[PDB]
């Protein structure tokens, strides 16, 4: 429904990409460039189409400085709102080894009128991270179409393919489009968009929800939303435990939200009226601290031990989550199933995105999970290629899953 990059006219043009280079980095060095190589094939379709591209994008979470102490920042010869930490300026060098073409950077994203007036087709620009600058995701109209006008002057035509960010008003994700006149999908967000419309249509049943994370209270538009439209409902993550303790469990120190407690019994009391099958932890792994441990203590049931935290699903769990997902014709993950963050609690993350992948890979099951740390566990062991689709984006795609729409979409052409 959206235009995307294949509808586009871009010989000859210089094209304005909205790129995701959050790559995790180092003391310097990249540790993790999956965000880069994603990002190939809508940059080499412009390319061999004889465009040349202006990459746009953020890396961390830096300060940022207002757009008006720029001039005094430059006549020092300093970067406005540089910090080391969260510089592009290398990825701009792992960009230019990926493609096997030059790749150059300008270190401030509002002055590099120069270098890219001399542009030619076939160059590739990688402008400084964007949110050097406070208007980039400022809630204010005019201080995010002062900061795109800059940006949009830049170039011909405006590709988004940042997903992950386009749940938010921006100046890169949604004033460029505006100011330019135009803006299509880049190949990752297409897909994107694609998927989450097939679920929220009428996807292949059984469909199971797979919900995690460490609230409830984070998911409770989704289920809003999503109990009226799926068969199964698995629920891990510290999330799970506010709806044990609520049920009459023991759940020792483990997180849980004493607000939330109503509201659990009223949810497990919706869903049963609805007929769908909602399965809660049947055993955890454990400790007495949310530290790491390599042999974390296992439970027999859903109750845990007075002074232990349960900190990921035990393997009986994985085992009755992983045949109910073999059950299903589409599957949907927003949330990890424990601290995912700490090895001896990464299993259950890693289990859910096996039984995910294999389903697709052996029986066409429509597998999709919704960024954060389930698409990480997803992408580190090799299942995200045997997935349907693995989003970039936990926030957005949540969003989308509570019946939201998204500016950085709705900006976007109409093919
Ligand atoms: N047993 C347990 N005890 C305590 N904590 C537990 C726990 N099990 C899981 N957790 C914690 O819950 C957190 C993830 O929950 P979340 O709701 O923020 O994630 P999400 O739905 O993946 C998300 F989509 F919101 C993630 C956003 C990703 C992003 F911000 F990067 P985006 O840019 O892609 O939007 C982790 O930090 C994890 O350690």
């Amino acid at each position: 429904e959206k235009k995307s990059i294949n509808e586009c006219d871009l010989k000859g043009k210089k094209v304005l990409i909205r790129v995701d280079f959050n790559v995790p980095v180092k003391n310097g060095k990249i540790t993790n460039d999956y965000r880069i190589r994603s990002a190939l094939p809508t940059l080499k379709k412009v390319l061999t189409e004889g465009g040349s591209c202006v990459l746009m994008s953020h890396l961390g979470r830096p300060k940022g400085i207002p757009m008006a102490q720029a001039g005094k920042i430059r006549s020092t010869g300093g970067v406005p709102g540089f910090q080391q930490k969260a510089t592009l300026k290398p990825v701009a060098k792992r960009l230019s080894e990926l493609l096997l073409r030059p790749v150059t950077f300008a270190p401030d994203c509002l002055n590099a009128a120069d270098v890219v007036s001399k542009m030619s087709p076939g160059d590739v620009v990688l402008l400084e991270n964007v949110r050097f600058y406070k208007e980039e995701g400022s809630k204010k109209a005019k201080d995010r179409e002062a900061m795109a006008k800059i940006l949009a002057s830049y170039g011909d035509v405006y590709i988004s393919d940042a997903f992950g960010t386009a749940h938010r008003d921006s100046a890169t994700m949604t004033g460029i489009p505006k100011i330019l006149g135009n803006g299509a999908a880049g190949y990752l967000m297409e897909k994107e968009i694609s998927y989450f419309a097939k679920v929220l249509g009428n996807p292949p049943r059984p469909l199971v929800a797979i919900v995690g994370g460490a609230k409830v209270s984070d998911k409770i538009q989704l289920l809003d939303n999503m109990l009226q439209r799926i068969d199964y409902l698995l629920i891990g993550g510290a999330m799970a435990y506010t709806f044990l303790k609520a049920q009459g469990y023991s759940i020792g120190k483990s997180k849980c939200e004493e607000s939330k407690l109503e509201f659990a019994r009223s949810l497990l009391k919706k869903a049963e009226d609805r007929k769908v099958q909602v399965i809660l932890p049947i055993d955890h792994v454990c400790h007495t601290e949310f530290k790491a441990v390599d042999s974390p203590l296992i439970t027999e049931d859903q109750n845990i031990p007075e002074g232990h935290m349960a900190l990921d699903i035990g393997p009986k769990t994985i085992e009755k989550y992983v045949q109910t997902i073999g059950k299903c014709k589409s599957a949907i993950w927003n949330g990890p199933m424990g601290v995912f963050e700490m090895v001896p609690y990464s299993k259950g993350t890693f289990a859910i995105a096996k039984a995910m992948g294999r389903g697709t890979h052996e029986h066409g099951l429509m597998s999709i999970i919704g960024g954060g740390d389930s698409a990480s566990a997803a992408e580190l062991s090799g299942e995200a290629k045997r997935m349907s689709h693995v989003s970039t984006g936990g926030g957005a795609s949540l969003e989308l899953l509570e019946g939201k729409t998204l500016p950085g979409v709705t900006v976007l052409d109409d093919k």
